[PDB]
DNA sequence: CCGACAACGCATCAGC
DNA sequence: GCTGATGCGA
DNA sequence: GTCGG
């Protein structure tokens, strides 16, 4: 349904959301009155008062109380008062910045640091994550086309491939799943050498590469399995050059590469779904493996998989093009 | 009523 | 120095 | 904040 439907409220309960996570420190908020937005934005009527959206999974009594106050004068006290707060609005803002969490944001309000300006004024102050973060502030907010993220994806298989013809790579998240733009890229590596039972220098090798011919351009954490930084596409001579973006690569066994596929791909919505059905046959499976349910409750040794498919055989389930996993 | 709401890799801190 | 906790991620 | 044992 278009946004204009409940758009209001849904705005509303965002800002709530972002407010407890990143002013009140109180995540499992966030995540209640996203899940509230959610299920609100999927509705598709307009609202008309608290204890019709409250019939909706994941809104209770007092989003309800918020939603009459909202439709009946069009604000929400409450949400008026802190967005004028100096101290609670910047703290909310200096969240934006990647590597600053609520605690670093309150911190530097604590002293007097409030913008990008203060920070940038300050740098001795932030860790190289935050430097990294602040430097491409604006870049890392921007969305990546589909386009993009193909020309990417290009890049990143070429040169896994020139490293070792072996490795094997995917790209996942919602670009897996076909969406039109993407947040960032997510990457699952692995190699034919690398099982859960076996090199300190797979990833290395390859991230070695991807920034030897300068697709990566930072590093904003790397260890033996995980990769974090920062990338971008060349660019044709004369033309603005495209935003740095963020890329995330992961080594993962090669007996756990594909139930890590199916995990990261999702949708959350997806795996929930496809979990609780696992269940149901008596399967336990994680981003790591899938295991049988013994009578007495007790998993068993993890089933060998070789496949995405072989994960829906195993609870009898028609495997699903990662394009239909919405849910 | 009151605990769960995911888990963990990496960077960095806090304590010894 | 080492080990465990915390912040961050999203 | 919401849900549910
Ligand atoms: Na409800
Ligand atoms: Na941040």
């Amino acid at each position: 349904p278009q946004e204009t439907l409940n758009g209001g409220i849904t705005d509303m309960l965002t800002e709530l959301a972002n407010f407890e996570k990143n002013v009140s420190q109180a995540i499992h908020k966030y995540n209640a009155y996203r899940k509230a937005a959610s299920v609100i934005a999927k509705y598709p009527h307009k609202i008309k008062s608290g204890a019709e959206a409250k019939k909706l999974p994941g809104v209770g009594t007092k989003i309800a109380e918020k939603i009459d106050e909202f439709l009946a004068t069009g604000k929400l006290r409450k949400l008026e008062k802190i967005r004028q707060d100096d101290t609670s609005s910047s703290i909310n803002f200096l969240t934006r910045v990647s590597g600053i969490g609520p605690s670093a944001a309150r911190k530097f309000v604590d002293e007097g640091i409030k913008t990008l300006e203060d920070l940038r004024k300050n740098e001795d102050k932030l860790n190289h994550h935050q430097r990294i973060g602040l430097k491409y502030f604006g870049d890392f907010e921007k969305r990546i086309p589909r386009e993009e993220m193909l020309q990417m994806q290009d890049i990143v298989l070429n040169e896994v491939k020139k490293v070792d013809s072996e490795y094997i790579a995917t790209v996942c998240g919602s670009f897996r799943r076909g969406a039109e733009s993407s947040g960032d890229m997510d990457v699952l590596l692995t190699h034919p050498s690398f099982t859960s039972e076996s090199q300190p220098k797979l990833l290395h090798q390859v991230v070695e590469q991807l920034q030897k011919v300068h697709f990566i351009t930072d590093t904003l954490s790397k260890g033996e399995t995980k990769f974090m930084g920062v990338c971008q596409l060349p660019s044709k001579n004369d033309e603005k050059e495209y935003p740095h973006r963020r890329i995330d690569i992961r080594l993962i066994p090669k007996d756990q590469y594909y139930c890590g596929v199916l995990y990261f791909t999702g949708s959350d919505i997806f795996n929930k779904n496809m979990r609780a059905h696992a269940l149901e046959k008596g399967f336990t499976i994680n981003e790591y493996t899938i295991r049988p349910l013994g009578v007495t409750g007790v998993a068993g040794e993890p089933l060998p998989v070789d496949s995405e498919k072989d994960i829906f055989d195993y609870i009898q389930w028609k495997y699903r093009e990662p394009k239909d996993r919405s849910e």
